[PDB]
């Protein structure tokens, strides 16, 4: 076992609470879980800035943020690194390992706090997981995706998630036929 | 609070499990183990004998054969003992009851298994409804958590698999813009 701050309650999974400082248009923004309260957040976790590793998946949900904002989702990305390597991050570019511009927040999880609290961190190497966690507008965990690679096919489904679990959240649900409750 | 998904490597190993399970009527031991080189579909959910239909173990148990032609399996958990599941097994679906079903009800009658997978509620005494994907490997690959039965959650299941089997097979290759630094 190891703690961490995914606890169930009543008949939900609430996501902890969050807050750091993200880089958000090339600027320093303190930023908090209860900012995206009433829209659905996906919460991207990766492990490190300016690896060998590219960044599918954050260009991608940049790439198509408008997508989601249009089905009352927004997306920020976290990783262990402070402010100042995001911003420089986000200031090479692609072209040298680079992220380039970007058009969703990078939160800095510098002090670890923000996923231990998610049950990512990895005590021996010092970063986390990649993880994709989807909240719901009411703040309660619906799902969590990881994955050793970048998958860039992994914002698609996103995509195709939320918008499932929205239909779902207004339209409730049917049972099969032949089923009747005693 | 505590449970078994540590993060391990690069990684998040599945939890070791081992109870009891009833297959075709039967009592049977059932470890995670024993679905090394598969990946499993791992289901819990409340409570059997409840008003809430059992929506997706029936559709999983209908179209077990299109988990098993992508070597996948499907097991379903609740806290209820493996008396209650079979008993919920022998009571026909127009009463309440699931009927035949062709997937392993595992007991989680002393509450281990639950709280390793992090789903189990203290106040309640029963888990929440949910879905755990794991790879031929041991290894988690994805978590949904549904409070309402959803059936489409099978089409899910086996649409996500596939791909996770995709990835496994044919990796995965960087946008064409980015190019790495280097030592």
């Amino acid at each position: 076992h190891h703690s961490s701050g995914l606890v169930p309650r009543g008949s939900h999974m609430p996501a902890p609470y969050w807050e750091g400082t993200a880089v958000i248009n090339g600027e320093f923004k303190e930023l908090k879980l209860t900012d995206y309260r009433g829209k659905y957040l996906v919460f991207f976790f990766y492990p490190l800035d300016f690896t060998f590793v590219c960044p599918t998946e954050i260009i991608a949900f940049g790439d198509r943020i408008e997508e989601f904002k249009s089905i009352n989702t927004e997306v920020v990305a976290c990783s262990v690194d402070s402010q100042f390597t995001h911003l420089a991050w986000i200031n090479t570019p692609r072209r040298q390992g680079g992220l380039g511009p970007i058009r969703i927040p990078l939160l800095s999880d510098l002090n670890h706090q923000i996923s231990k609290d998610y049950g990512v961190y990895l005590e021996d190497s010092g970063h986390t997981l990649r993880g994709l966690f989807i909240i719901d507008d009411k703040g309660v965990l619906r799902q969590i995706t990881l994955n050793d690679l970048p998958v860039g096919r992994s914002v698609d489904e996103t995509l195709r998630l939320v918008q499932a679990f929205q239909y779902t959240d207004k339209h409730g649900e049917v049972c099969p036929a032949g089923w009747k409750p005693g």
